[PDB]
């Protein structure tokens, strides 16, 4: 999670939570960064009646951490690759799916809402959000395309939105849903914009994102060359030291 | 402001996906705002009943509208000039069924006053839809043209010519806001990414050539496209191998009623 994930999952849970139905004592799993920031605030926005919030993470050690950490009555935490094959005990249990800006990393995206289609219950309710285009994915592909580090980035397809460059991703999503089986589908796109004050920041959080291994040595000059692409856009006020980026987004509602 | 293949396609994408929620009663009067170019009737004609009464189909452009007037004559379609940010004729208000407007809205800077506008020629009932761009790399390109030390000085009136939702977070938010403050009901308001290729660039030059409106020295006009073309590269949109331009514009579809 970064403090993007964090706004969005705000503007998100405030424009839609008093549109997501909760059965009484519903069981509620989550898919994020199992860290506990966005998961803390899902948490506020939740029937105070819920039975449990399960919180499932892919990497293990995340998972190990939260529950040794993380201490709320409501909240366990367990190892779920929503990508992968579901363990039997969690197959329609559910009657509430939300995963709050993990998707756009799912290459697999018909076989991880087939799997969100089996975790849940009859009548379950499925709230995703996942980020189609972007100006941060839009700064990989311009470094992607250079003569230096085009080499290094052969796999973009798996780092980018599955939905960075197609034309209308609400409906190629609401096609899948349909597909999969899910009833109600609503899929609503957004243009976003988001500003930070740091360029140190800013920089840290490219570091973090990028999946793409160069020389370690090479790296410094990397990131600098990826920090120079938000120049190529014009998307840095240098004057000010803020950079101004775009990014769409998808937010998904249906039932099973 | 000129229709072209790209709101022709944004059109059909945009009436097949609400042709079922927009509804025409009988005999309705409906009022269309865009190009006096006449594939508006051709493809509103595919959704309109049988039934209507007069398609009113509006420019701001009088040339435009002399032209229609003298070729294009459909028994139930009228041409007339209107400037939808100026003063509404008395004659118009309170007079129409149904209003449309398709990838125009974009090109008016005074977004209140063209929507009480809307809402003062809508009858009791009457139900607008309207499609306009927020963010495009079209215009992005623009803006990159714009920030270049020889280019600049001509180009300081860009919020006029930027769609107004070019910047904006959540326009659809913004746009549903100002429907409610004039009065508009059922506000519906949906954003779309879409994509669009251009599988030859000398017409894609000739449009923006069509679009620009900053005026540069006559003498220095090829320069200043040849530049403008030269941000689609740095943007990294031109496919140069295959001669083809893929560029994302995301759009904003309104459906509301009086």
């Amino acid at each position: 999670c970064n403090d993007v994930t964090r706004i969005d999952a705000i503007e998100s849970l405030t424009e839609y939570g008093s549109k997501l139905k909760f059965k009484p004592k519903a069981k509620v799993i989550e898919v994020g960064c199992a860290d506990g920031s966005v998961s803390n605030i899902l948490f506020q926005h939740l029937p105070k009646d819920i039975e449990l919030l399960l919180s499932c993470d892919k990497n293990e050690k995340a998972v190990q951490f939260a529950k040794e950490h993380y201490k709320n009555n409501k909240t366990a935490y367990r190892v779920l690759d929503i990508e992968g094959d579901l363990p039997e005990d969690l197959k329609g249990k559910f009657d509430n799916f939300i995963s709050l800006m993990t998707f756009h990393w799912v290459p697999q995206q018909e076989k991880a809402f087939r799997n969100v289609y089996d975790l849940l219950a009859e009548d379950g309710e499925c709230f995703l959000t996942l980020k189609s285009y972007s100006h941060i994915y839009h700064m990989f592909v311009l470094q992607s395309k250079s003569r230096k580090w085009g080499p290094f980035m052969k796999n973009m397809k798996n780092f980018l939105s599955p939905y960075y460059d197609l034309s209308m991703p609400d409906q190629h999503i609401a096609k899948i849903l349909k597909n999969v089986g899910f009833k109600n589908i609503d899929v609503r796109s957004k243009q976003k914009m988001y500003t930070f004050k740091n360029l140190e920041k800013f920089r840290g959080l490219m570091i973090g994102v990028n999946p793409f291994k160069v020389p370690e040595n090479e790296f410094e000059n990397y990131i600098d060359d990826l920090m120079e692409t938000a120049r190529t856009l014009r998307i840095i006020d240098e004057e000010n030291g803020t950079l101004s980026f775009l990014f769409n987004m998808n937010i998904v509602h249906c039932t099973k």
